Parts: C-alpha cells; structure tokens; sequence
C-alpha cells in the first residue's frame, strides 16, 4: 500500500503535535519515494531538524529547505532537482501535500500543506498526498504565520519517520 509518514512538530521548543500524512505512491511513485526517503533520512540527509521556514495564513505552511533554511535550498534523493511526474492529483481542498518549486522541472526537497483549496496552482506544483491525521497542529502552525509569510515562532520537524 501507499506509505504513511510523520512529521512530529515543535514550536518555540513546545510541542504541537504530530501530522501523519498519506504518499500516493500508486499516481507519482518517484516524488513519493523522495519525500518517504527524507522522511527516514535513510540517505545520510533529510528533514529531521528543519523548519518551517514560509507560512501564509488561508494558504499554506512550507518547510522541507534542510540545506539553507530560507526557501532557497533542499535537494532529492536524485540529485538538486527532479523533473514534474504528472499533474494528476489536484489541490482539491486543506491538507494537500505538495511541491513546492522554482518553476517548471524544479523540485528539490521543499514542499507545502495547503489549509485552503489552492485550484489555481494546479499544473503547476505536483500533488503527491494529504494529511491523514493532525489537521488541528497544521491550524497550529498556519496561526503562526502572517502575510509576507514570516512565522512568529520557530516551528521545528523535532522528528519524522515511516509508519507503514
Ligand atoms: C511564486 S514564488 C515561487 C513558488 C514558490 N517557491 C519557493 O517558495 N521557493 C523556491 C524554491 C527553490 C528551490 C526548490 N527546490 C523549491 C522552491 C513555491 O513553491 N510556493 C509553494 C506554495 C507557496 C509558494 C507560492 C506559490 C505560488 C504563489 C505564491 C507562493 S508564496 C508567496
């Protein structure tokens, strides 16, 4: 079946809780298997200690640059970037899981959980999964963001992993 991952957050070092999240492994195996493999941090490298770097309330919560921690870094498991797999999956409501990029053919390890329906980023970003559990600690989250994306607290990945 398709992977389940979780992200276990911590804000200004106070925990918020834990967000488990569906791969859909079956529509986009390769983007998928990026973020299941960060996730494990089975490479030598991934997203346990990183933050939360880019939050805009009633759009979305980014994290995932565990190189620069400022929105211009990150890597895959297959090298800086990877191409789009497919536009398959849409940006259908809250809870999407999605790639961020720096355009067409640029996705790297950052990526955003939607807390509105982003339609207008579909064939844009590639969808790879939802949140299964833990939509009260992305709320958390998007209450400590502001319009230029700023974060009023430190949200920290204290740890992650695969859970099946
Ligand atoms: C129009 S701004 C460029 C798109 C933006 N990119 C970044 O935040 N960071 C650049 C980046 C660099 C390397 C990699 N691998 C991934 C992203 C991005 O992926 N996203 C995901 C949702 C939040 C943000 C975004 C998308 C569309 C419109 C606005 C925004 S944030 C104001």
């Amino acid at each position: 079946g398709n992977p389940l991952v979780y992200l276990d957050v911590d804000a200004n070092g106070k925990p918020l809780g834990r967000v488990v999240l569906e791969l859909k492994a079956d529509v986009v195996p390769k983007t998928a298997e990026n973020f299941r493999a960060l996730c494990t941090g089975e490479k030598g490298f991934g997203y346990k200690g990183s933050t939360f770097h880019r939050v805009i309330p009633s759009f979305m919560c980014q994290a995932g640059d565990f190189t620069n921690h400022n929105g211009t870094g990150g890597k895959s498991i297959y090298g800086s970037r990877f191409p789009d797999e497919n536009f398959t999956l849409k940006h259908v409501g809250p809870g999407v899981l999605s790639m961020a990029n720096a355009g067409p053919n640029t996705n790297g390890s950052q990526f955003f959980i939607c807390t509105i329906k982003t339609d207008w980023l579909d064939g844009k970003h590639v969808v790879f999964g939802h949140v299964i559990e833990g939509m009260d600690v992305v709320k958390k989250i998007e209450s400590f963001g502001s319009k230029s994306g700023r974060t009023s607290k430190k949200i920290v990945i204290t740890d992650c992993g695969q859970l099946s």
